[PDB]
């Protein structure tokens, strides 16, 4: 098993300073660092990175067989780079890496280290998976088998894209059966009342006969979801010989919520959602017993589900881009507020739509509904490398943020680099984004519970190697940002005047060698491991909180202000708090929510004197636009995921610019660029000589301060 030695681990911290953003620490501390039970404290940065590049590099699947002592060394100094690289902030992997990898649930948990996927929602086998419903036979096909995939992968934490496309909505049988169901919680299990009260029914109440279908649920995840996948197949004649329609749920022996759960800082919600869930989606195929099931029903039961994973505390729907009620579902007040808002909802086009009138009347709206150009995401990887018919044929969808070309049981698999941070780390770029390559390479051969996704993966090798703090990195080195201007010019087909940007040539090549640099370092290492080459490489994710460890721009997208002073919101019992107070950070009772408390972190952006310098609400959306197609043109072979966002004085362009960029952008997403005025802002903008003052306030070193007081004051944490 390769590892890092303390004496390496010292000598990194002797010489490497971790490029920490001014809500950085803060941040890693209470999102990243997990408790040590042994220590009786929450980990510190250096002990976090140590066992997520431990565990990374532990997948290589060479280290299997009978490792040669020349390849564990190799992999052991490979491992002493990627710990340098990441301990620096000047790369990182994603947000549930740094949570999970190298810990005892990632060991033995599948999955665990991919944090999207997307699933069609059509009926499927389940295939030899980790969860297979008793009733079933492997290569039996059943309609609860995507909903399955979809409420297990939700429930280990991580996003979903699907689709109900009318294509796949049309795969969908009648629902042939309205099931009687009753949800039983035993008047002793610990939350019977709370049960009772969203619809269960007491072991005295309980109605049943012999003919009842009964199940008692294992308190597990999996129990969960073959409950759900037995109440959903009893809809179906294919699924059901013996006709039966009375179903009788036990949960008696479902954790409690608060209860300790595996795999989460969090504890567990109790069954109190799982029922409502249960009478919900039973509802939805009931209504329509005898008929057939909508996008609409399908997309609900979807909504329903993920409604049930974020409890008392994820999802986009990709349907048909004439299917009205499907665009329309979200508007429907009553039933957003009850779960639609569970998903985004986008619609699925090719470069030969044109019917962007409707789309931009809701967009102007709500922000909805997103687009996905699967016709484009097929057959192209950079638009520079043209059109290649069927480069990416298994893509049938994307993940929530929308960065990867997705296939059926696909996940997304993503590292970020910060350009700027690792250059000023004294890092060569090429060998940063090779290391990258790897890293994400290895994850490909983690433990996987579906069968349809080991095939997949097998077949793909994805990965999605992400640029960060792009706009950071370009106005630095290039003094001005990638659109220089606009030159006047013809649509293609329509000859329609337009006016196209113009890019700096600069950026052309410094992302283009990047992007080489991956599909070299790919290339490789798929011959030293054996496997099929990765089909794509690259993608922009604007991934907030990882950003702001580094205090790097997020994705592609621009700062909301030069100078600002940034609101971080704490539980007024948060242990982090005093060694804020005692460092000089302003504080105030938050007026938005009930015992909080709001720290005040002044902070400069890069460039914020540079006349160049945009701040996000004075970026035009023409210019917004034109820069998500530079980086989908010369660097990502995947999508870009970035939030367009515009004033109400130029919703007369949108329209106009998705036309536009018809054959070129993978998938969109705009939102009117609200904000308003809010009276305590999350971020407040202030000039320059403001920033200056404030920041002279905090003359502490929160890190060392809190570290001091752990120390003196038993049982801070």
């Amino acid at each position: 098993e390769i590892s890092l030695s303390a004496e390496f681990i010292d000598r990194v911290k002797a010489s490497v300073k971790p490029h920490w953003g001014k809500l950085g620490w803060v941040t890693y501390k209470r999102t990243y660092a997990r408790w040590l039970p042994e220590k009786g404290r929450s980990e510190n940065w250096d002990e976090t990175v140590k066992r997520v590049v431990e565990g990374n590099i532990n997948l290589d699947p060479r280290l299997q067989d009978s490792p040669s002592l020349e390849l564990k060394q190799s992999l052991t100094e490979e491992a002493e780079r990627l710990y340098k690289l990441i301990y620096g902030l000047g790369a990182t992997p994603s947000g549930r890496n740094l949570w999970i990898s190298g810990t005892d649930y990632q060991r033995r948990t599948g999955d665990s280290l991919n944090n999207c996927w997307f699933v069609a929602i059509r009926p499927q086998k389940y295939g030899d998976s980790k969860i297979v419903p008793s009733y079933l036979g492997k290569q039996e096909k059943a309609v609860s088998m995507p909903f399955s995939f979809l409420f297990d992968e939700l429930m280990k934490g991580g996003g979903v894209g699907f689709s109900v496309a009318r294509s796949n909505i049309s795969q969908i049988p009648r629902v042939d059966f309205a099931i009687d169901l009753q949800l039983v919680v035993d008047e002793t299990s610990e939350s019977y009342d709370a049960s009772v009260k969203v619809g269960a029914v007491g072991k005295n109440e309980l109605v049943q006969d012999a003919d009842s279908i009964y199940y008692r649920l294992p308190d597990t995840r999996e129990g969960w979801v073959l409950a759900n996948a037995l109440l959903i197949d009893l809809h179906f004649a294919q699924t059901n010989p013996d006709r039966k329609q009375k179903l009788i749920l036990d949960l008696s022996d479902i954790r409690p919520y608060g209860a300790e759960i595996h795999g989460f800082g969090g504890t567990a919600s109790g069954p109190m959602p799982l029922i409502s869930m249960l009478l919900d989606v039973n509802e939805v195929l009931n209504n329509k017993a005898g008929g057939r099931l909508t996008a609409v029903d399908a997309a609900d039961i979807c909504n329903l589900i993920g409604k049930a994973v974020v409890a008392g505390n994820a999802e986009l729907a990709l349907g048909s881009n004439d299917d009205q009620d499907f665009i329309s579902m979200k508007q429907d007040q009553e039933k957003l507020m009850h779960h639609r808002w569970a998903s985004n909802n986008s619609v699925a086009v090719d470069s030969a739509f044109s019917g962007y009138q409707p789309i931009a009347a809701g967009i102007r709206e709500n922000g909805e509904p997103g687009i996905v150009n699967l016709d484009l995401s097929k057959n192209y990887g950079r638009i520079v490398d043209g059109y290649q018919a069927g480069i990416d044929g298994d893509v049938e969808g994307t993940n929530p943020c929308g960065e990867i070309s997705l296939a059926n049981g696909e996940p997304c698999n993503l590292f970020e680099v910060f350009p700027l941070i690792a250059e000023e780390q004294g890092w060569d770029l090429q060998e940063v984004f090779a290391l990258a390559a790897r890293y994400a390479k290895r994850v490909t051969f983690s433990p996987y519970d579906w069968e349809i996704s080991r095939e997949i993966i097998q077949k793909n090798r994805r990965i999605g190697i992400s640029m960060s703090g792009i706009q950071d990195w370009l106005l630095t080195r290039l003094g001005n940002r990638v659109v220089t201007g606009f030159k006047d010019d013809f649509d293609p087909e329509t000859h329609e005047a337009i006016k196209v940007p113009v890019y700096d040539k600069r950026a052309i090549k410094m992302v283009d060698q990047l992007y080489k640099a991956v599909v070299k370092a790919d290339q490789d290492y798929s011959k030293t491991l054996g496997c099929n080459e990765s089909i794509k490489h690259t993608t922009v994710k604007p991934s907030g909180t990882v950003a702001k460890l580094a205090g790097a721009s997020e994705g592609m997208h621009f700062h909301y202000g030069a100078y600002l002073i940034q609101r971080i919101r704490f539980q007024d019992s948060d242990p982090l708090l005093p060694a804020l107070k005692a460092c000089g950070y302003r504080t105030e009772a938050d007026i938005y929510t009930e015992n909080t408390t709001c720290v005040e972190f002044p902070i400069k952006a890069v460039g914020a004197d540079n006349p160049n310098f945009a701040s996000a609400g004075t970026v035009s959306i023409a210019e917004q636009f034109a820069t998500q197609a530079f980086l989908q043109t010369y660097w990502s072979d995947n999508a870009v995921s970035c939030t367009i966002t515009f004033q109400d004085s130029e919703g007369d362009q949108v329209e106009s610019l998705l036309r536009q960029y018809r054959f070129i952008t993978k998938s969109t997403s705009l939102l009117p660029y609200f904000g308003g005025s809010l009276q305590q802002a999350p971020k407040e903008p202030i000039d320059k000589e403001t920033y200056e003052k404030r920041s002279q306030e905090i003359t502490g070193n929160v890190e060392e301060v809190f570290s001091q007081l752990n120390s003196d004051v038993k049982d801070l944490e």
